[PDB]
């Protein structure tokens, strides 16, 4: 029973460790572009595109987290273990989540070959040595 | 920021809170029901239909919560968190995912439009008062 | 000034005095039901049906006599007359709106001639001795 | 939740608040006249108008609302509880009805689009400063 | 002076008592089902079938032996006669409109020939002894 | 219970309320007047008329009202009460059979035209004044 | 000397002989449900089949016998003598007119090929061992 | 419930009594004469007749009525209500029998229309004074 | 020699060993009902069928079996060798000859598939747990 | 009642009586020319001929006859009753059963015609008084 | 190496655990249906379908286990063992050899579609619980 | 009970009686050539040949016997008992499966009229006597 969420969609697991960790904006940011830039379209009770419906499922799923959080915050007696569970589940799923919301955005407002293609081309650029590589790091842009 | 759902498959969340919250199985006759029935589909990688993407998210989102719930349990010394997070976690959080894996795997086995309608057949039948109910309750089949 | 409310659609207040008292299913549920199938239609502004119409008038009516009950329990201070108040509020008046709301609510989500035929088929079969009738009380489905 | 009585007819609640407290007539005077006018059309088992459904339900409830007034003159025993019901009563529940019975009257008798402009030109006519106001009121003739 | 009140529709008195006594549901709730089924039928001015008649002469006899009852319970002295003459009225005469009436509104609900089938049918049935006879009997429906 | 028994052949209880309590014939005389006239056409297996089902209907209901009789007669010891029932069921109830069976048998010997005409003309007759009125009553007759 | 009364009928002795001696109604019943059904048809003068033919004979033939009982019972002085003439012309003279009533009775009601097939299917049913004999018994009928 | 056995055939009750009681022969050469010249036909399993069904059925009834006397004449230990009742039996059922045995049988060997006239014609003849009459009675041959 | 009687006929000894022993009726049942349905087709002097000549075989070779039993119980003495004797022709040969009877009789009345079929319909419905099975058994019947 | 064993085939119990009690075989010469000239006809299923049927039947008759005596000579203490009942048996059966398989082995062997007009010979042969008798009786054959 | 035996046929191990334990006959109830029913089939020398091979094998291998148990109960000496083995093999062993029995020789009977649908409704009916299921369970006879 | 198992292939027991008992290689050569040459054939959905579901049934039976052994040998705790039931259940019984291994390994690989003749010939090798007997013992191979 091994499933892997990117493989229907021509992405897998390991292409997207290609990039550092540090590379991806943080929950909020992600969030807040998709309430500001797309709520009407996610919204609406109609079929628009395979990856809204998994853009709504990331983001009940994350609030179903936070509502956990908050309460073993309320409700928990122990300050130390209230701390040390709260800093364990925001630093070890935010980051697949940053994945997840990241690749699901992108790929609705740029394009799917596009967010294929700068996948391997920043991760090529980044391997490069310094004195032999362009001096402007690869973005992604519209204008 | 009220995402519902069950908004694009023609239902609401209150015209599926008619059924008690009994009637649900347990999440492991679910997975394994899910794994007997659809598993080929669900590996390959193909768009069939909304309802594999939204499994596939659920049963990932459940093997998360799981892992969570392990962690909590090896690491932390105090037993009485262990046993309340597990415990909560149990309990308050799979009613959830009961209600999703329930309805995912009839609307494919049976068909959206005969669920949605044996829904409001079962309300029908059970605000009736005891007095006159009949024995039998609507059930799900395709044979006669 | 005898105006009957079930007149125009078909049906007559002796007629939906056939079922027994208890059969008809408590207030909350219907509003419930009400709320959960027909929220859409209710509120939009269009004339959709005779019944709907009815609905509306029946679910303000009911609101209207439940806020007047909230402020007779309140602003009271006789404690056995707000009792008394409030038990004939909710009984009395109680029957016949939970008479109207699963007539309108049936008839919209099944059919007027399917409607009117249960009431005739439940009625007969309530009053025949049981040796010598079916042992499963008819119902609505589908 | 929040159902408007006027919107499927071409109003809106605030639209027929205008017109002031003390304008609409009493609630006999307006029972009389639609026993006068429109019995024997009310009586009839036929669909005619949207009005004649509204009607009946409201003097149903007008009915039944009089019946249980006389419940509690009857039955309760301290006199200043039945005084303080009998006058909440009529100068709350007076005030719906006799609107709700001006407005599906007067629709019936002149036409919807001739009350929509008639409260347009009331309410023009009533926000004009005193010294400024013409001394005849609009009124509803066929005359 | 024989007269039969059952030749004229095709039924004999001898038929019809093999019918066991507590076949029958009660006066109240037969009248009950004639009001409730058919009301304008029985008001208006049309000679709409044989049936019709015989329905309304029973309903009105009923009512005059109701009224004599009320009479002898209310004019009389002695309690013990009261009692022997109010049970039998309400029992020995009783029983023969219940079967009138429960024959004019079947045959008028479901049909004159699948009354009289169901009536041959049954007969067979209840002649023959408990030890040989199926538990189910049967059941007369559409 | 507003069933009228002669509302079906054009007559009205209060139209038969013109003719006194006295004038109607006995019930003996009229029941061997209805056997010597029309034996045959009551025993035949045929619903000739609808008077035929209503003479029916009557005759059975008295011979069952004459076997309670007999019953409380024979069973009944207190003498008082008994004679005060056998009174009653011979006086008070039997007014209304007299009047019914006079009715049916009139209309089938002559025609109910003729009744309802002769009942009007005796309205007449009754209510002229004593001083103005003629010797002879009105009669039923052809020959 | 050997004539076979349900020879011209297309039966025989033995052959209604399946039936147990408790399986038929009484005397009584028989008359009634006779005068019920089948009275105007009896008393006209029409030969209308065979079976209106042997019915009457043994309407006539069980009245002459019971006028017989009668005579003896008001004439003869010795009670014994009265109530053993009695008892055995009702509990000895009965089954074999209670049985031709029946016969005769249900053929023209029903028809007698399918009484026939009654028979023969009754026969069966009552062969069977208790312990696997299905719980109805077979019936005539016509209504489904 | 009065059946007329001899009304289908053509013939009354009182018909067959115009001719005097000691007309008729005994059972017993009837019963002779029926077993040699009828044998064959009465035993075949076909619908031969009406005739021939009544003579089965008669034939059968006396031989009940007969086993029945011999049962009460060998088990009954009265002798005189024995004597009685054997004596009542062969008195008064052997005269019906015995009309019915040659009735039957004389329609069967000569006809139907013939036997109807001799009944008459032989009862005029017999009423006749004998000075006016013919000497010699009638009689039924070949 | 190993001929089996039951196999020119579609069936084997195995076959008809499916049924419990107690489900067959006794020899007398079976003996009646062969005289009263079908003797005079087995006395005539015809081919009818070749379930005929078996019937005559069977009843035949019953007879001088009970012959022979008659006769050694008339001439022995020892009570015990009779009493034992009777008992095993009685208890072990009947078996076998009331089969064959059955099987035989039923197939003329009702046909040969039908007889077929019910063995196996029989056999499964017996060997099936109760709360998983029609609750009653089935039966050969409406001929 | 009466059946008669031979009357489908053309013959009469008292017709096959011409021959006396000496002149038919044993059982086992019968059994033995029965197993060689037809074994392969018997065994196989297949509706050959009536013949065939009651040769079978008769086979397994005797066989049960043959247990039932085995099993009263195993189980019987008394020797005097052991034998006498094998001798009943094997002076009263016999007799039937050596007539019947003679009847039907030499029907198939030569034909039914023939049979019958050997009978019909052997009769007029044996009724004839010895003064004046042929030497030479009757034979079945078919060679010259 | 995961060889599940019924995934080519078209069903799957975790669909026919549903089944609960009691719902399966015995062991020798199988084997002699198996046997009676078609007994030439599984000796004639062909590959008539692959339900007939499954079935060959699991028979030779229930005889061997059936050896095995007499061998064990028949050498061994300490009686405890001998009792725990004997348990063992006849209920833990035997039941999987029930189910495939049971599989075949249903395939075989009524079809594989049918079986395939029942084993899914069946499935779907023990999966509610007790106080919303209809009592009765479904049957497969047809 | 007269099953064979060979018997569809066109072999017979008798057949296989020629080879020597300690001709045949051991189960873990056998289960480990079928797992190196036809794993994927075996895990696969389709009934390729009538060989596959034998193999898939004889594996499936032996894992179930190991089960079986490994359970007594845990829980049985008298030594003697144990050690013979554990010697019986891995010599006695592991012949046959391990002939049935051998004859469907080797006719999936050379093909089966191969096997056949290869039976053939070893038995004549066999039953030659040992002065003329050839030193070399025949082989199936290819190359």
């Amino acid at each position: 029973m091994d499933i892997d969420p990117y493989k229907e969609f021509g992405a897998t697991v390991e292409l997207l460790s290609f990039l550092p960790s540090d590379f991806f904006p943080s929950v909020r940011d992600l969030l807040d572009t998709a309430s500001a830039l797309y709520r009407e379209a996610l919204e609406s009770p109609e079929h628009c595109s395979p990856h809204h419906t998994a853009l709504r499922q990331a983001i009940l799923c994350w609030g179903e987290l936070m509502t956990l959080a908050t309460w073993v915050g309320v409700n928990l007696e122990d300050p130390a273990s209230r701390d040390l569970v709260v800093s364990y589940v925001n630093t070890n799923m935010g980051l697949k989540f940053r994945q997840l919301l990241w690749f699901h955005i992108s790929c609705l407002t740029f394009g799917r070959e596009t967010v294929i293609e700068y996948l391997v081309s920043f991760g090529v650029w980044i391997r490069t040595p310094p004195a032999y590589r362009p001096p402007n790091a690869p973005i992604l842009s519209t204008l």
